């Protein structure tokens, strides 16, 4: 009956946000023009950060579920907790709107990205697995312009359940033929792209940690860590060679 032998990577699953698009970084900027408009033109002091950064948390205490309402009112209590006064939706919706233009026009595929994503593509499925509100993602894969890289897209706003409940996974899995164990999932989240991974059965799990530093707590365990999605494919190409029982 059973024989060694290899099992390749048939399909590899991405994230999207500060994995192949700097979001973090275009927010910062969009932050900046934030505090340009407010300091310059409505002659803010040190408040203007103020109220950024409480932004900046208001956003991150979101949960998943009429994006620009909400949004608008992070700026819009923001601003009020920091200035006080009635609220101010008008300036409210300068500052959101202005963070969201800054960081979408920020939000760009490196052309080493996009020659990695090409080659890749030749040899595996790719599919783009990001978390988020549907209109959110979808202007960010538009602005960055990265549909045509992949074989599907999966947005966990338009999923019953996001990363890392592993029913996501397995629908992008259906999705593309393949079984969980033939497909690599790669994200710079613990908690959600490798703990998703884990939950998932996937054959393996690529933490992107810039850095390089890794927490003192219990956590989830990838099975690789890298800087940069760039070191993919010596990956893949190793798993591939990897050898189990048939
Ligand atoms: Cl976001
Ligand atoms: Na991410």
């Amino acid at each position: 009956h059973h024989h060694m032998g290899l099992s390749r990577v048939r399909a590899v699953f991405f994230d999207l946000d500060n994995t192949l698009i700097d979001t973090a970084g275009a927010s910062r900027r969009g932050m900046l023009e934030v505090i340009k408009l407010l300091q310059s033109k409505y002659h803010y002091k040190e408040e203007a950060e103020i109220i950024c950064d409480k932004v900046q948390v208001k956003l991150s205490k979101e949960c998943f579920h009429c994006i620009t309402d909400v949004r608008t009112s992070h700026w819009e209590e923001a601003i009020q907790e920091t200035k006080g006064g009635a609220d101010n939706r008008k300036l409210a919706e300068e500052c959101y709107f202005l963070w969201k233009s800054t960081r979408l026009q920020h939000m760009i595929l490196a052309d080493d990205v996009k020659a990695m994503l090409t080659e890749l593509r030749k040899e595996v499925r790719l599919l783009l697995l990001t978390n988020g509100d549907r209109q959110t993602q979808r202007e960010k894969i538009e602005a960055c312009a990265c549909q045509s890289y992949f074989d599907a897209i999966v947005i966990g706003g338009e999923q019953k359940e996001e990363k890392p409940a592993p029913s996501i996974f397995y629908h992008c899995c259906d999705l593309l033929g393949v079984q969980p164990g033939d497909c690599v999932m790669v994200g710079d989240t613990l908690e959600t792209d490798i703990q998703g991974g884990l939950n998932a059965g996937l054959k393996a799990t690529v933490w992107i940690n810039k850095s390089g530093r890794v927490p003192l707590t219990s956590s989830p365990m990838p099975h690789y860590m890298v800087s940069s999605v760039l070191e993919l494919p010596a990956l893949l190409q190793s798993i591939d060679c990897k050898v189990s029982m048939s």
